[PDB]
């Protein structure tokens, strides 16, 4: 992988399960308090988020963003999103950015 920055305020564990028609992308975040954690996820060449939860999903044209809903902003917030496109990989990459802080 290319040069990746290191997190310095929070934790994040992502999981993924692809079934062809779509792919799952869990994102468990761990914070020591109430921080606005926005997870940006670039989608594959023609991929788009279809199902997500525990976080507000956004769409940056080919990507998507996840933020703490009304109860997922405390010191821990786990959310997930499912993209739809080609079979195998449907998300360019998943980066974590809390109100500007990359984690």
């Amino acid at each position: 992988g290319p040069t990746t920055p290191v997190p310095v305020s929070g934790s994040l564990e992502v999981k993924v399960n692809d079934w062809g028609s779509g792919a799952e992308y869990d994102v468990t975040l761990n914070l020591d308090g109430q921080y606005d954690w926005t997870v940006k996820v670039k989608l594959a060449p023609g991929a788009t988020v279809g199902s997500f939860w525990s976080a507000n999903k956004q769409e940056g044209n080919g990507y998507v963003i996840f933020t703490p809903v009304s109860w997922n902003k405390g010191p821990t917030a786990t959310f997930g999103f499912i993209v739809n496109g080609p079979q195998g990989d449907k998300v360019e990459e998943i980066t974590l950015e809390i109100n500007g802080q990359v984690i």
